[PDB]
RNA sequence: AGAACGUCGUGAGACAGUUCG
């Protein structure tokens, strides 16, 4: 009953597993006063000393870590990275600060593109929404010129060739006409790179706009402005933890 | 082949990984 330390000392706020890891490698990371190699893990418990470079770090279990979740409405423009080798904006540009914990991107959205994305701070909570594993759903507005009649929905559905393998939207819904354009609304169970737009390319059907408007339960929060995060209260965060078969939180 | 982040994993490697660039 342990956990690797960088898993440990990442959910405490001190940067990410890998780049944690590069610290302990370079042997600035200790337990009880002794320096940890690599691989090690910790049991959290009270008494427990982890130190980086001598210092003191507060940290928590994985079960009674602190669990927020925001809504953003990530605008385009910006990267879903923590560290963009060229300096371009990303989408914690703006997030609130925290201590004690990080927000954690749950998937990512190509930079040209707009809607919903999650962040958490509990890591397994994101990696059951973004792990295929528990298919959940994410659900975009879709604007595509192209001849679509149910033939093309149905071969949509039931699996075409994709460059990088079969695929299948899990639901389409046509949403309504503008010019010549039509939307639909579509599900995917997973995220692989472009899907939604690759899905439709494969028909021969090209999108315009392209929207994320639901991940899993959490629908885009009306009134939220582009570019917004708005923080989902107890009984959402609740509700997207159940989705995932997680336990819900008291506070 | 340029990166990010989660999750497993005594470090060798992994995921039904994520709409990265």
């Amino acid at each position: 009953m342990s956990e690797k330390l960088q898993k440990v000392l990442a959910r405490a706020g001190h940067g990410s597993r890998r780049e944690i890891e590069s610290i302990i490698e370079a042997g600035r990371v200790s337990v009880d006063g002794k320096i940890a190699k690599l691989g090690d893990r910790v049991e959290v418990t009270p008494g427990l000393k982890i130190r980086i470079d001598g210092h003191l770090i507060s940290v928590r279990e994985s079960a009674e870590q602190i669990c927020r979740v925001l809504a953003y409405y990530k605008p385009e423009g910006e990267l879903c990275t923590r560290n963009d080798p060229e300096g371009r904006p990303t989408v914690f540009d703006r997030l609130p600060k925290l201590r004690g914990a990080r927000w954690i991107a749950v998937g990512r959205l190509d930079v040209n593109t707009c809607g919903l994305l999650l962040f958490t701070t509990d890591g397994e909570l994101a990696n059951r929404l973004m792990h295929p594993s528990r298919e959940v759903e994410r659900e975009y507005a879709v604007r595509v010129f192209g001849q679509v009649d149910d033939a093309k929905l149905r071969d949509l559905s039931r699996g075409v060739q994709l460059e990088d393998g079969p695929a299948a939207f899990k639901t389409i819904k046509f949403s309504g006409g503008e010019g010549i354009n039509q939307w639909y609304n579509v599900t995917l169970t997973e995220g692989r790179n472009r899907e939604v737009r690759r899905l439709w390319e494969a028909v021969g059907v090209q999108v315009s706009r392209l929207i994320r408007v639901r991940y899993g339960d959490i629908p885009l929060p009306k009134g939220l402005p582009r570019g917004g995060w708005t923080e989902l209260d107890l009984a959402q965060t609740n509700y997207l933890r159940e989705l995932v078969e997680l336990p819900p939180e008291t506070s």
